[PDB]
């Protein structure tokens, strides 16, 4: 539903104006990011099966240069906001921490595999008064490791969302992307966003110029989020046992602004 096909890549005119190198071992930084655990206790949306572990090294971890994210078969029952969940999880973001609006985001991960996972890299407006999906975000790289080569690039708006069966995405693949690293980049402007791979946007969604914030919400500023849900859209041919633990390792987060 938004097909793109043209390169993409650091904007020249562009500098370097947030980066998480994941240079330092041990807990993420506290700078950079805050852990999700606002629906633990309730269940996450998306049917998820999950528990996101907030300050838990086996969920969330920086090791030789990457953020690890882990999966892992286990009940946290000693959690006081535990919601039953078999799994554990981590999910980050730069929420209250950085937020951008435009800007050409890349991350280098290597993705989660296993059927149940649902590693994602995705953006959520830092404004939300309008509740979702209106306030406007955008999955830079979703996959489902039932189907692990592919690269799914997704925006949500009010118009256009998967609740309602209009989001405008598109799709790639990428070789062994739970063994091999990959580039999963943004580039939004006022004019468009374009979503890629290794320097190829497969993906184009253009602002119509409308003023609508119904199919424009892109001109506010959009905090980035990193985690791997399970089960949703992930356990579509199940949730495998023998897949855990399971992990996304990045690299980097860089954000380049003009
Ligand atoms: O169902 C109404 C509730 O929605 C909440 O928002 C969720 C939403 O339900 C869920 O579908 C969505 O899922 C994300 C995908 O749209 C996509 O963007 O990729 C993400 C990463 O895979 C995936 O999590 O997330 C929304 C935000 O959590 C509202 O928060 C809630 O107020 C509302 O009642
Ligand atoms: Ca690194």
């Amino acid at each position: 539903t938004a097909p793109g096909n043209e390169p993409m890549a650091i904007p020249s005119d562009y500098k370097l104006v947030w980066a998480d190198e994941f240079n330092t071992p041990g807990a993420p930084d506290a700078k950079k990011w805050r852990y999700d655990t606002s629906r633990n206790k309730e269940g996450w949306y998306n049917n998820e099966l999950q528990y996101y572990a907030a300050g838990r090294p086996e969920n969330v971890r920086v090791e030789n240069g990457n953020l690890v994210i882990e999966t892992r078969k286990e009940r946290l029952t000693s959690m006081a906001d535990y919601g039953g969940q078999e799994y554990s999880s981590g999910k980050l973001f730069t929420q209250g921490l950085a937020d951008w609006q435009y800007g050409y985001v890349e991350v280098r991960a290597k993705l989660a595999c296993g059927k149940g996972m649902w590693p994602a890299i995705w953006m959520m407006a830092s404004d939300g008064s309008t509740g979702w999906p209106a306030l406007g975000s955008i999955d830079i790289m979703e996959m489902v490791a039932w189907d692990p080569t592919t690269i799914h690039g997704t925006i949500h708006t009010k118009a256009y969302n998967h609740v309602i069966h209009t989001q405008k995405g598109s799709r790639t693949t990428a070789a062994d992307p739970c063994g091999q690293f990959h580039t999963y980049s943004l580039d939004w402007t006022k004019d468009r966003m374009l979503i890629g791979v290794d320097g190829h946007a497969y993906m184009r969604f253009d602002n119509d110029h409308k003023g609508n914030h119904d199919t424009w919400p892109f001109d506010s500023p959009q905090y980035l989020i990193l985690n791997v849900a399970i089960g949703g859209w992930g356990g579509q041919q199940g949730v495998d046992a023998a897949a855990f633990p399971s992990k996304m390792e990045v690299d980097y987060v860089r954000v380049y602004q003009k």
